[PDB]
């Protein structure tokens, strides 16, 4: 069976980088899936909220947890699966889909990857990325304006109304499940080195 690794942390904490850095240091086939690929398909009403930054994309229900469980389960079965593609500028699930063939190691990263116990138990290892909040906000802002076409005021309002409160209520609590908490994120090469070394040993 593949080796699943759950990676979590608040928004813009660097979960993706940490996943890339781990792959970089790890022959063993590896792939990185992201939980935000499974954002639920919004209604016309909901999508209207999102444009005004009045939608909670940080709540456990904002994710297609059902689809996540199935997809992850099949991967665990060694089957090759299809994965949805989410458009962050339109708040909509794209029509296209990505193929992901079997692998020896599978990293799944997202703000709420440890929330559901069903999904949480599929991970042979769980890591939590811890980054200062003002450092995180700063990145969320540059990324949102840049890569996701949004307005400064929309971002801060959404952050202050949904992201931060949701983080303290749903995200942070899941840290108690991590097997390894990584302060400073990807910059913590020592923590990441111990991790890739641990992964290698289990695969031997
Ligand atoms: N249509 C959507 C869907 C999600 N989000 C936001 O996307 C963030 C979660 O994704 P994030 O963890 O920040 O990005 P990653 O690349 O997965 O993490 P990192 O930057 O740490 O690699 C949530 O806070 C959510 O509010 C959004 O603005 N608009």
């Amino acid at each position: 069976e593949p080796f699943l690794i759950g990676v979590s942390g608040g928004t813009a904490s660097g979960k993706s980088s940490v996943c890339a850095k781990i792959v970089q240091l790890l022959q063993k086939q590896v792939v990185i899936l992201s939980q935000d690929s499974f954002y639920r398909v919004l209604t016309s009403e909901q999508k209207a909220k999102a444009l005004k930054g009045q939608f909670n994309f940080d709540h456990p229900d904002a994710f297609d947890n059902e689809l996540i469980l199935k997809t992850l389960k099949e991967i665990t079965e060694g089957k090759t699966v299809q994965i949805p593609v989410y458009d962050f500028v339109s708040h909509s699930r794209k029509e296209e889909t990505v193929t992901v063939y079997p692998a020896d190691v599978v990293l799944f990263e997202g703000i709420l990857a440890f929330y559901s116990q069903e999904v949480r138990d599929l991970f042979q290892m769980k890591l939590f990325v811890d980054t200062d909040a003002d450092t995180r906000l700063s990145r969320r802002v540059l990324r949102d304006i840049s890569e996701r076409g949004r307005d400064l005021e929309q971002i801060l309002s959404q952050y202050i109304t949904f992201v931060k409160p949701a983080f303290e209520e749903f995200c942070l609590p899941t840290k108690k499940y991590a097997d390894v908490i990584i302060p400073r994120g990807a910059d913590n090469l020592v923590a990441i080195n111990l991790i890739v070394q641990h992964i290698q040993d289990i695969l031997n």
